[PDB]
């Protein structure tokens, strides 16, 4: 069971209380997004939960070109700079191309590797090397015995902190499944990385159709009670205060005021599994 | 919709966690009789409520010889004396439509195999016998498709139907469960308990506790579990049953007592 | 050899040409089954295709115990007496419970398994030991190469002459997918049983019309026999069939690839 | 529609079919010329349409350790070299935005890989570059999603767009290819022409593995189901002695039974090309 240190106070590891990586899914503007960390800053210090503020600076991926991106990077590193200075927390922020990470990292605590982009070694390479802590978004194709190749990238230019983001796993057509089983195969064949669950992203689902991905946002507290319930570092967690007008992944995201009614009970639940042992062997 | 099985015994989707626990098949009374009694012991001392499993026939088995159980008639008999020793409820599965009948005299729970799920007659015969009604759903179902089991139930009078959880196929030779199931399968049924089978989940690519947790935390009915004092000689060994059975009580009675964020 | 002979001039095999298990959905009545088998008699005769006429007597696992079932097995079995009688066309039909395999055997040449039910081991016992060849529809659930079990019960009680038939695997909730490397995984695991593609039942999948494209593919890798239901007016069925008027067009593209892919050798890549 | 390539290559899915074939990895000039050379011979004497294939970065291997091929700069000069001393066009896969242009500066057909296909500034500078664009489908994508990479071609004015086939994810570490997708590939892009990748399609793997595994004994049950369909071309990667290729040896045709592949592959497209849709 290895610890990654993030930030003074912020440790996150398999036996520790859970680390809230929390935020929204894509930079808007400043003011909503300082409102918005506002109201998860209020609820963690509340309840004592150690919190990392998430958001993307782009969305490099859309299905459709026609669909929102979000400020981009030079806008984006500058409410990041904002929310830091103001708040005091630090932040997560995902990297698209090789060249983003070094900026990216004079401001970002923590850098993501999207799912899409797992197995792409220069990417990947490049995260690594510019010097912070890595969530690595387990691919929907890949089996969770294999995200121990993007770990030995990482390690192989010397950074050793490095946390598995579990965000399901393809079934079918159009649909995502969570295979509860993966949190234990991560962390045992990776030397106990810190393995984190993305509760938002798990929920999505399409339409064959579909310009953007639909998503199943009334079922977030049944599959976040679940996960916590194995025994794991993290939470990832999107939110808006009103999702259907969301610029993506609204169909996944959780309604803002309903934020502290599941924070409480991933709380409840985290300290009290944290406590339980493994079964007599 | 609660399930009444026996005095002190109700399942529902609010209430306490029920343990369908025991054995996978039926080999000989007086090793049935130790191992019910250890699960009795240690539900009574835990506190959970307890209906006893078993099978009298493996009726799917690879191999025209390979061990079946007693079979019926011997089956019988030994759930006859389990219930006359323990005075616990006990539920056991049909393959054949004619077992329905004798089955309904002595088991309080008559369950549905998962692969047989659709078939009319079996589930009508099952039915009519007038005992509540566990429905495995199959590998191949999905969680929004039990209604129709659950309707052909109702349309010959029986409105104690249990909805239960086993896996679903994920590419060849593996289950996966999918933990938003749950909720799918009771909201589309009227609000059926649901059950999960963790012992048959874990037909798949140790696991346990894992799995176990993860359903249980979800709010759920009951939990559905097989234990052997040694599994080599997917059954959990016998003497982590309290220490599974302990986990299991101090979350679900956690999340009994959490409301639902209704998300819209 | 691993062929199976199912009447005279009709043996399935996965080098000969393809056997065509063709028919209806379920047995409605004498005149309406007696046409429409007259029909695949006519375009199989035109086209020179070895036939084997398909029909269920039962529908046991409708979503509703009120919905149509078929005229049952006593009727049944009657209704095929007069196909046979008048067409000379040998038939194969699906049975349920272990007590119907020896009256359904007494009439029918060719007994099927159903799919969800080809692990039972009373039932495949019962329907091998009545001693006609044996079709195994392969479960959704199913790996092609756990088949050889379903087999091996049927060789335990002395049947031989085992046929194995693909219908899709289970893709996601309520949808399949043919996986066109299994075939050869069914053949090769049992020993060569005769393998045998549903494209009919395979197409019970998500539509966001297509049974030519997924025929053609399947009898393109070099099988035993296509398994098909046609309808004159397909929506206006009881119970996914080709509507009959395109039967002779479907048969004249598979016969025309079969013939050919079947003088192609195999190549043997290490 | 027909996808104009080069001086007698035009795919289309009405066509017969063009073959995109080679090597999976760049690893030297004489090895290269010596197969291309095999498939240029068995191509002319057989009659197929003929593009060769060779990737020149591997930039998606599993392990660090892994063969990632000669690089761009040397793997550009080794097609120039081919297409010079053979006279076929070449197809090439591009990992990141800025390896576009100096690609398409040589290379007459420029691949989207399946894992990148949804990056809108790689689709658009690899659609920008100005060639014939073939997109490998995403193990993770539905066959009725892929009009949504094409519009990104189209949206910078690039129409000239293939869709490729390579399987779909089927539980973990394994691939199913649904034949049903080429028709609705082809139905919702207003008919791009679709290829099949024969080779990468037959991939699985080992849960602990460090590379890919795959199934090249059964490399004719599959591309015989697919050409049979009807479709545009078909995509495949041999070696000499497959255990030893670099990369993806296990789903690599052994490169003496190329002729025998392709003479059946010819027979069966050269028969469903002359045969209609079934009647209304
Ligand atoms: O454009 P659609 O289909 O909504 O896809 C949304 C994704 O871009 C989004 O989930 C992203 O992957 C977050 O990383
Ligand atoms: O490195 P392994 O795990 O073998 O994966 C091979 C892939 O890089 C390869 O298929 C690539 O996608 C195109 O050849």
């Amino acid at each position: 069971s290895m610890n990654v240190a993030i930030s003074p106070g912020v440790t996150a590891g398999n036996s520790l209380p859970f680390v809230l990586f929390g935020g929204i899914n894509v930079l808007e503007s400043l003011d909503f997004t300082l409102d918005v960390c506002g109201e998860y800053v209020a609820v963690t210090r509340k309840l004592g939960i150690p919190f990392v503020f998430k958001a993307s600076f782009d969305k490099a991926n859309r299905s459709s070109i026609h669909s929102y991106r979000g400020v981009g990077l030079d806008e984006g590193l500058k409410i990041f700079a904002e929310v830091k200075a103001r708040f005091g927390v630090p932040v997560i922020t995902d990297v698209h191309e090789a060249e983003q990470a070094a900026p990216v990292a004079e401001i970002a605590d923590v850098l993501q590797v999207p799912a899409f982009l797992a197995r792409q070694t220069d990417l990947v390479v490049a995260i690594a090397k510019a010097g912070k802590p890595v969530n690595v978004k387990k691919p929907q194709f890949m089996s969770p015995t294999q995200l121990k190749h993007v770990v030995s990238k990482c390690g192989e230019v010397g950074n050793d902190r490095v946390m598995l983001c579990e965000r399901g796993s393809s079934f079918g057509y159009d649909n995502l499944v969570v295979d509860m089983l993966g949190f234990r195969q991560m962390a045992e064949t990776t030397g106990g990385c810190p393995v984190i669950f993305d509760v938002t992203h798990s929920l999505q689902c399409r339409d064959p159709l579909g310009d953007a991905s639909g998503g199943r946002r009334r079922q977030v507290l049944d599959l976040a009670r679940a996960g916590i319930a194995v025994g794991i570092a993290g939470l990832f967690l999107e939110a808006h205060p009103d999702p259907d007008r969301a610029r993506c992944d609204g169909p996944s995201a959780l309604p803002l005021h309903q934020l502290e009614g599941l924070l409480s009970q991933m709380k409840a639940i985290d300290d009290l599994v944290k406590r339980m042992p493994a079964l007599e062997i």
